[PDB]
């Protein structure tokens, strides 16, 4: 219904001039808001310079060159190699294929299975949707075979009766061990994880999880990929989600914040060990047949600028400084009887609605409580995403204290109204 | 690393090249040329990779792209009505397509669109009662680790590529060859079972396969067979779409009507990542009826394309269709072919093939037996590298080299292209002979 022609700062602006505080950041990507002049200028400058090209082995743009160097610098790696795609979905697909390729070139063509978790979200293509752990993909006959889903490390939802958080994590480690032993370590190509699950509902991992599963993965030579599509470039209060949760992956998948939402592109940052193994493999005396993944020079120039903005013009810092206030206000909202929990970190958070708090019982699906909240928020000039029984706050990093208050004021009005109505 | 080359080589996957390539870092272009950091100019006979059909400094398209950023849209995952841009592009696509009506779904690339169409078929067949109708009929083949990046989605069933020169039996006419492939298709449907087949995907002219136009009469022979069965026909126009074969679509050039079209890149003339799935009227209806029944709406399909991409696509479409670029293809194709004919008189050219502004030359060690050079000799690669040394970009594929230059190419630039390619072929073939 609402006609939108542009945005300003963190606001979507309709044709009548109504401003809607966008706590979805567009598509979880507009970290610097909708009309950032530096980013717009960088886009325009690159179109004037060199408006499209495709990267080949031995022939690429200067922008591909500079972005690759920047990305290694700000990665957790001392060295490595980067390639690009058009999206997070294709970056995930292409990393899978690169593992399949590498393992095949190393004499283990059976090493194909991909480990993810239930409630993971990795993309919409057939492979990345198979990696994804959502029930909605059953309508496509997905997942494809060889996409194995581990328990989601969401302690509040999956912890058994009287199971402590430490016990839950020990259980998830057993499960992983046993899945690896059952499948065979030689048949498993890699493990991919969002440090904080994004589209599955903003789900930080149980305490200690990555510390317990990483040694097991390493023991069995299963490559570790961090999917930083949502976490990446500051959303969790460090540059990467994997930093915030102290694990060193073998590669990083990036998109979204990469270009501050201003251009569709993905990137895969290969760490030193995968990089050396791929170099040596490429022994076969040729380039991988059919590998044609490429980004775009405009996307690369915009990404260079997005990185600079985020890291050198205060935006990642604003997330670190305002995260405590953000959580405080959430903690206060979670005192309500119909809020089961708040969860998140840095500038990504969710509130889960419940009909009964002690039992964690949701409202019946048919009441659309999440959606009701989300629609009421929009009536009140706030945009937030309903996911399952939750609503998500993922706002631009440029959010001011006043705008933060505005967000919560609106949201609290929405919650009062909606919870009162469903009570009637 | 200080130098551009060394920066490339140390931080980019694409810089790992160590018949060797050497590293070209490109900064800008002009018409069909690209220019590197050292000032070397190269005629880019691959149009980037197929998509840069208006070249590298087209002012109308640059201005249009810039203008989109100047006023960036309120582009959102779910809030607010579809942008005027996207609605208008969908109308335009339906209009220019072969269909009188249909629906459009958008992606960020030709690859994603392809994949989205597959998923669509899986959804639709499963909704209609046949969740085992999943196989895709395809002509794809490899040239173990060598079939990872190209390998279609699980359940693909392979048909023989209708490349007469390659696959024709000794003394088999082209006509008989097409009749044999029609038998293959019949046999393959009976063996797999029609009820297990989701669709048939075909690039009218096979692109990543080596630029292979189909044998005369192929589509006329296979389409009637596919129509006996409710196997949806998908025209993969990621390369052929918007003029490269001399018509707006590849399926117009080979005179057939698909159920849907996959489009990519060249939608925006390479200026912006986009793909589209254009469903014709039958599949639109079935898709609608499926959604309002099992009642989900399929996740990840979107009728809302990126608004910047959409405005750029509209401009690109108008440039190609109405500012003479598609016509220039049609006008210069005869001359393209005549020169290739001449080049194919060489003993180490087994054939030329192609159509419009997409062509390939295939190298052979012994022409009469169609014997290729030893794979280790990497002859295509050698040719391509030599082209680069001489200011020409062309693309090695298998034992072939491919030309797909921008549509703005003039006759003089075409002569330049061939002049440099002929000198490359002279040098490579002599050095191969000499060793």
């Amino acid at each position: 219904t609402v006609v939108v022609t542009h945005g300003e700062g963190p606001y979507i602006v309709d044709v009548n001039g109504r401003r809607y505080l966008d706590a979805n950041s567009g598509l979880w990507n507009m970290v610097a808001g909708f009309d950032h002049k530096g980013l717009i200028d960088a886009a325009k400058a690159q179109y004037e310079r060199f408006p499209g090209y495709h990267a080949f082995f031995g022939r690429m743009s200067d922008q591909t060159v500079m972005l690759s160097e920047k990305l290694v610098e700000v990665s957790p790696f001392d060295s490595g190699r980067v390639f690009y795609t058009n999206s997070g979905s294709e970056a995930n697909d292409t990393m899978v294929k690169m593992l399949w390729f590498l393992h095949a070139a190393e004499g283990k063509p059976q090493k194909r299975k991909i480990l993810t978790r239930w409630n993971a979200y990795h993309g919409v293509t057939a492979v990345s949707a198979s990696m994804t752990g959502k029930p909605y993909n059953s309508v496509f006959g997905l997942p494809l075979p060889g996409f194995v889903h581990l328990t989601c490390p969401h302690y509040w939802r999956y912890g058994e009766e009287g199971e402590t958080e430490e016990q839950f994590v020990a259980r998830l480690a057993r499960e992983l061990e046993e899945t690896i032993q059952r499948e065979g370590a030689d048949t498993i190509a890699g493990f991919f994880a969002e440090p904080v699950m994004g589209a599955g509902g903003v789900i930080p991992p149980a305490k200690g999880y990555f510390q317990a599963i990483l040694p097991i993965l390493r023991k069995y030579d299963i490559p570790v990929i961090s999917d930083e599509v949502i976490c990446g470039f500051g959303r969790t209060g460090n540059t990467w989600g994997c930093v915030t949760y102290d694990f060193t992956p073998d590669a990083i998948i990036s998109s979204k914040n990469l270009t501050a939402g201003f251009f569709p592109m993905g990137a895969v940052i290969l760490g030193p060990e995968l990089s050396k193994r791929l170099e040596t493999a490429i022994a076969i005396e040729e380039f991988p047949h059919g590998f044609t993944a490429s980004g775009h020079p405009v996307g690369c120039a915009i990404a260079l600028k997005a990185i600079d903005v985020v890291m050198n013009e205060g935006l990642a810092e604003n997330v670190r400084r305002l995260a405590p206030r953000f959580e405080e206000r959430l903690k206060h909202i979670a005192e309500r009887p119909n809020i089961g929990e708040y969860r998140g970190i840095g500038f990504m958070w969710a509130l889960e609605a419940v009909k009964d708090k002690a039992s964690k019982t949701p409202f019946d699906g048919n009441l659309s409580v999440s959606e009701r909240i989300a629609n009421t928020c929009t009536d009140l000039g706030l945009i937030c995403r309903p996911l399952g029984q939750s609503v998500v706050l993922c706002p631009p990093f440029i959010l001011t204290e006043a705008q933060m208050d505005e967000m919560f004021d609106k949201l609290e009005k929405a919650l009062d109204k909606v919870f009162a109505e469903v009570a009637a």
